[PDB]
């Protein structure tokens, strides 16, 4: 943290953050959501981190150099430690990426390796090599030597995730499962792991061996599982909360915003907000059945009336406002919402639908106020302007996860936040083979169009590519864009150093302070 020259700081430096759920682990290599990075950020140090503003900075690598963009080196510090004080190697990384990469860790990240395009990683993933055959090497104890297989001018932005952190070798293979738990845990970020109550709360003590350590300031951080934003608000306004999690209730919103404006806080944040189709399961397969849903969904009512927290209606799976992005508007987002409902009602009778047989299907989401409240008002425009009729079902968000990955639903709500600024951070989830495609959707049309973005050397081809890419995810209507985020959150007027500045809301405790009140 950087405190600002006069600020009085408060005698006790604790917070406590919600969190949204209960996340799905804390191995970095077993999770794929924002509640799960939040505490891995913590907790583990990758060889990048972003600054307090976003910007990819130095990490466990101080410095790094690339040769054509093909190989990067990183130039580890040699302080650099564990919090049981041992040493973080090149040795560490070179354990924890192999992890990812093995298709018996089976991590939803496994893909990450793909998308920076570390040298073997099909045939790894594949099972036809050995995770040992990755493209990454230790030089010394503290250089690290990463290999891909073209030039990726952007590979650097992607080493802040959470996947690509290393994780304790000695830990991970004598405690297996549980080497998360408290007493087996090892951890390289400002925090260590002190308590663990499932579906109570975690709570994280500053890491002491940590090697920028003299710089943070909160002592304690606890991250609460609360999935309803009416709670979360409830429990901030008592004062238990400092920062309620970035899902606000469609209950308290506005009255928020006039109430307390100074604690409301909004900025730009690269997420959107969707409706998954499982385009594996008929009658989903058929794309005039998916091109229904995605033009009767009135996006100005769910956005403007229903939500109304500052959205933007979403045309695209990647943000128009991501570093790169250059994205053409369809026609169908220009035409009035009636003209919308005529060509899906059309497209649906076409389809094999009627009145006496009309569609029926699930609606999954994860527990939620805000997304349960979006889901009744989709479905009634759903019913109304298309005639379709929607089974509302609720999952916890771990088993949610799992239900998408494991393809047992119809539609799920959904959301995907960047990784890193670039367009290929939303659309390589899309890939047919990416881990992160619970969509289902394989197309070798747009898997062409995202393989062709690196074999050029020019950004205005490449963004020409991400243009074409999302106008063939949009012909074959793959998903049901309905937003562009915006992160709303509520933070007490003592916590600083929460600029918001970041559109990607990478948030470390150790660069936030608690003023004196």
């Amino acid at each position: 943290a950087d405190v600002p020259a006069g600020v009085q700081l408060a005698d006790k430096q604790t917070l406590v953050r919600n969190n949204g759920s209960e996340v799905q682990s804390l191995d970095p290599h077993k999770i794929e959501g924002v509640p799960e990075s939040n505490v891995s950020r913590d907790l583990f140090e990758g060889l990048l981190i972003s600054d307090v503003e976003g910007h990819p900075s130095p990490g466990v690598a101080e410095k790094w150099e690339n040769k054509d963009f093909k190989v990067w080196t990183f130039h580890l510090r040699e302080n650099a430690k564990w919090s049981d004080g041992t040493p973080v190697t090149a040795h560490d990384f070179v354990y924890s990426w192999q992890r990812l990469a093995d298709p018996n860790t089976a991590s939803p990240y496994a893909s990450y390796l793909q998308y920076g395009h570390i040298a073997n990683i099909d045939d790894i993933i594949a099972g036809k090599k050995p995770a040992t055959d990755l493209g990454v090497k230790a030089l010394d104890d503290h250089t690290f030597e990463v290999t891909l297989s073209e030039p990726v001018p952007y590979f650097y932005k992607l080493l802040v995730h959470p996947s690509v952190s290393p994780v304790p070798k000695s830990a991970v293979e004598k405690f297996g499962d549980k080497w998360t738990q408290p007493a087996n845990i090892v951890t390289n970020g400002a925090y260590k792991l002190k308590n663990w109550v499932v579906n109570e709360r975690i709570v994280l003590e500053r890491n002491p061996q940590y090697w920028d350590n003299a710089k943070t300031v909160i002592n304690q951080v606890t991250y609460l599982p609360i999935s309803s934003e009416v709670t979360d608000v409830n429990r901030y306004r008592s004062g238990e909360i400092d920062m309620t999690y970035n899902n606000m209730p469609i209950e308290l919103f506005q009255k928020l915003k006039k109430e307390i404006p100074n604690e409301v806080r909004v900025d730009p944040y690269l997420c959107t907000y969707y409706y998954e189709i499982n385009n594996q399961k008929a009658p989903f397969n058929d794309v005039r059945v998916r091109t229904a849903l995605k033009l009767a969904l009135d996006r100005d009512i769910i956005v403007n009336k229903v939500k109304n927290q500052g959205d933007l209606p979403a045309y695209s799976y990647t943000p128009p406002y991501t570093d790169g992005a250059k994205l053409v508007e369809p026609e169908w987002f220009k035409w009035s919402q009636q003209k919308r409902n005529e060509e899906a009602k059309k497209l649906l009778a076409e389809a094999g639908f009627t009145a006496d047989k009309p569609l029926t299907f699930d609606l999954l989401y994860n527990t939620s106020d805000l997304h349960k409240k979006l889901a009744i008002a989709v479905a009634s425009i759903w019913k109304k302007n298309l005639g379709v009729n929607v089974n509302l079902e609720n999952q916890e968000w771990k088993t949610f996860l799992d239900t998408r990955h494991q393809g047992t639903f119809d539609v799920a709500r959904a959301g995907w936040c960047a990784d890193y600024n670039e367009p290929t951070s939303f659309l390589n989830t899309m890939l047919s083979d990416s881990s992160n495609n619970t969509a289902h959707y394989k197309s070798p049309a747009f898997d062409k169009l995202i393989a062709d973005t690196l074999k050029v050397a020019d950004d205005t081809q490449r963004s020409e590519l991400y243009a074409k890419a999302e106008q063939q995810l949009d012909k074959d209507s793959a998903i049901v864009p309905v937003y562009y985020y915006v992160n709303a959150r509520l933070v007490k007027p003592w916590v600083g150093g929460y600029t918001g500045k970041d559109p990607l809301d990478n948030i470390y405790v150790k660069n936030l302070y608690i003023i004196k009140h």
